[PDB]
């Protein structure tokens, strides 16, 4: 189960959602998608500050949306970035 890390709701747009879920959906692998703007304009504090830690150990440099995570591994990327990780 991948972990994408964007938006999945009216309170943010999002094109690479559309496009990735059926991505993984057509590799036939399961996966699941995290919110980080659970409001009307504000990110969600509690994954937000994990996010970072997973990330690494630096900052946010230009951090896009949506950034997938390995199931049991660590982060992949984003769209292309992961149709990598699926060949």
């Amino acid at each position: 189960m991948f972990k994408v890390y964007g938006y999945d709701s009216n309170i943010h747009k999002c094109v690479y959602c559309d496009n990735a879920k059926r991505l993984l959906t057509v590799k036939k692998q399961p996966f699941e998608f995290i919110n980080i703007m659970p409001e009307k304009g504000v990110f969600d504090d509690e994954k937000i500050a994990e996010l970072l830690t997973k990330l690494g150990r630096d900052t946010q440099i230009g951090l896009t949306m949506p950034q997938v995570f390995a199931p049991d591994g660590s982060h992949i990327g984003g769209f292309d970035q992961l149709r990598e990780y699926f060949k």
